[PDB]
């Protein structure tokens, strides 16, 4: 079964193939671009990306949005962690955080689905904290920085399947699985 | 002030954490084990632990035991909240309540604390009723089947602030947030 991921993330891809290739789906990215609104929700901005898609590329599709929300920073960057990523970096994260007494904060992703005319979306979330200093060569975005719960190592310390068993993209890809298998039988 | 939370469920660090935060108090998770004796109230749980852990681990410290009674199942799972539910789970519950007439619950939580060679207890309960069916992504244990009163959501479809807001464990941290007030003016 085929599933085209609406996406200009080549990092995004990778970890949504990886997943989902080891069940017998096949992602093929399709680089249309869409409005992404300004929410305070990850699910608005997929409501509306879905909605602005429909009938303009083939199905069924898939599109997804996600963020890093610091406790200690009330949410930020959250919905807009690419563009704070672009301009104060990883640099500007630790900076804001010098002193911090809880460096919590968490991943959050959120998937959408259409098919047959109708939507559909699956999310997962993974705490954690912010590290001192920024370690890996994997991944992307915050990635750096980022140690989840349980672990000791920072999300750019680990290979595209170890992040997935433990991710926020990992969980919305596995309820969304979980959904294709039991609703399309593919 | 700095207050170490003797536990090893995250969830619950998390809501305490959100909860206190807010009013200047540093929560630390310390995952030390200690008994939690078979017992007809949460509070006998709690005073044993107490009593085990005191001059083991740094001070001040708390723990906190909660449970779920649902009154036409006779307060059951209770104390065994936990146990019940990583063995027959929400399915289990929704099993035993098919075609009750009564679904009225309530969610009990106590909080234990020690400091200066003295123990005191906190607690707050909130009533609500059993869902028919599972939902909401937030929280833990029976949170998606629990609906308090006065909503029309489960706690898993509530924040960490909205859930802390009507639930016992937010009762039992404002009990104990107003004792650390008047007792330690920190």
């Amino acid at each position: 079964m085929k599933i085209f991921f609406i996406t200009s993330n080549p990092g995004k891809v990778r970890e949504v193939a990886n997943f989902l290739g080891t069940f017998g789906i096949e992602i093929v990215q399709l680089k249309h671009e869409y409005p992404e609104i300004q929410a305070e929700k990850l699910e608005d901005v997929v409501d509306f990306g879905i909605s602005w898609l429909k009938g303009k590329v083939p199905e069924p599709f898939m599109i997804e949005d996600s963020g890093l929300f610091i406790e200690s920073l009330k949410g930020f960057p959250g919905v807009y962690s690419s563009y704070v990523y672009r301009t104060i970096g990883l640099e500007g994260i630790l900076k804001l955080m010098e002193g911090a007494e809880d460096r919590r904060a968490y991943f959050k992703s959120v998937i959408g689905f259409y098919i047959d005319g109708k939507a559909y979306k699956f999310s997962g979330v993974t705490w954690g904290r912010i590290s001192n200093e920024k370690r890996g060569t994997h991944g992307f975005g915050y990635d750096p920085i980022f140690i989840p719960e349980g672990s000791e190592k920072t999300f750019a310390e680990m290979t595209i399947e170890e992040k997935n068993a433990l991710s926020h993209r990992g969980k919305a890809l596995k309820a969304f699985f979980e959904w294709l298998k039991v609703n399309l039988k593919y």
